[PDB]
């Protein structure tokens, strides 16, 4: 409520913490920095995009836009922290988050990521309802892409030079999490095939979605026929997820 | 010019990797998310208005590398492209603000740099990056059975009053960054570029004699339709145009 109240107040101005975790340095792999080493290890990759914030400039000055957007981003960061996510990178209009690590089970990683995605979407969709429309600006909404990559498919390593560097992954499923982020509905979440087995492949929460590409549709997000690899993406019903939960 | 031979080792490295299918001593000290002119804003509630050139560099089709290559080879290829891009930006006094998996965010300008110099640096860096990927990596990926990789660059200039530097995030989970229409519009225009193309905003043109030799006005594409401006605020009579930047002819005439 505090973030939503702050945002409402700012919109009236028309013209569990992890404070020591640095960016670009997942704690399970930060030791790879300043070395030439690398490790294969599973991870859940989540890309969060905040859409329509640029429209804020039509009615608000840069300082108010900064307050609104950084408030939304703080809400997102704290949501991720609550569910043991590591914030890897800050975009202007979103976040890159890893779930999992050396002391986390793959099931726990997936559950954490799904809960964090549901809560981020809830905050932006519901707790900020009508606030932007009431002020004559476009509604701000989120898009979240989520994927799971197993150890053999997820390479942790150094990238860059000097301090212009990060410890990050090279993995098809990190890339596909980003791609599926672009595929989501307003305040929606899209997940890859590898997420489903960790939630009993429930068509209760997951609905197969065709991959949209320049006004046309394709059956898969990614295809390697030589390996019989046909990767599907699925809309994640996070609202039904939240309602049908004990907590 | 320089670009014709600058990247020979990077191109050779990438060819070698593709055969494996299944400016200053303190630039090295520059952290991400911490432009040297504004890094002091970290851990503060302070902010400063100051111009900047915002550049977004996107590398497209690199995910296709996974169809034929293992993660370590994909990493070697992408890190080579990234290293060439970082060194290019440093040569033209760019500050690398953020590393993506498939691109970079770069600022040009700062407290001891003229706006003109910032724009010139950014245009030359964009031209050199585009030259490297389009020409020195020509055909290399197709020879090995993967899709051709190309770049897209969006460039914009924001003046002092329209560019707010401030802290974002909390604790160490933070960066010093800009809130500015023109940073956002540089990001937007990046998606508007042609393959190996550069798209710039209106504020870039006066710094290059608005030469239609180099700049071609282009409409903004959005869900199969076209609009005249990247951004419009009618109440301020603000109609912001985007332009293709002919970097090849730019390089030719230097």
């Amino acid at each position: 409520k505090n973030y939503a109240d702050d945002i409402a107040h700012y919109l009236k101005q028309g013209k569990i913490t992890k404070y020591e975790e640095k960016l670009g340095a997942h704690p399970s792999f930060s030791h790879l920095k300043n070395t030439n080493d690398s490790e294969y290890h599973y991870i859940v990759s989540m890309f969060v995009d905040v859409r329509n914030s640029t429209g804020l400039f039509k009615k608000f000055d840069p300082d108010v836009v900064a307050n609104i957007c950084r408030t939304i981003q703080l809400a997102t960061i704290h949501t991720c922290w609550y569910f043991d996510g590591y914030v890897h990178r800050l975009q202007g209009d979103g976040l890159m988050v890893y779930f999992g690590g050396k002391g986390t089970t793959k099931q726990k990683a997936v559950d954490n990521a799904l809960m964090a995605a549901s809560f981020i979407s809830y905050f932006v969709k519901n707790d900020l309802k009508n606030l932007f429309e009431e002020q004559g600006v476009s509604r701000i909404y989120t898009r979240i892409g989520l994927d799971f990559g197993d150890d053999e498919d997820t390479l942790w390593h150094n990238a860059g030079i000097g301090e212009c560097s990060e410890v990050t992954t090279t993995s098809l499923h990190t890339s596909l999490a980003c791609k599926m982020q672009a595929q989501a509905e307003s305040n929606g979440v899209v997940v890859g095939d590898n997420i489903l087995p960790y939630k009993s492949s429930d068509k209760n929460y997951f609905t197969y979605k065709k991959y949209k590409k320049n006004g046309s549709e394709l059956p898969y997000v990614y295809e390697i026929p030589e390996e019989y690899f046909r990767y599907k993406q699925h809309d994640f019903n996070w609202e039904k997820f939240l309602k049908n939960h004990p907590q």
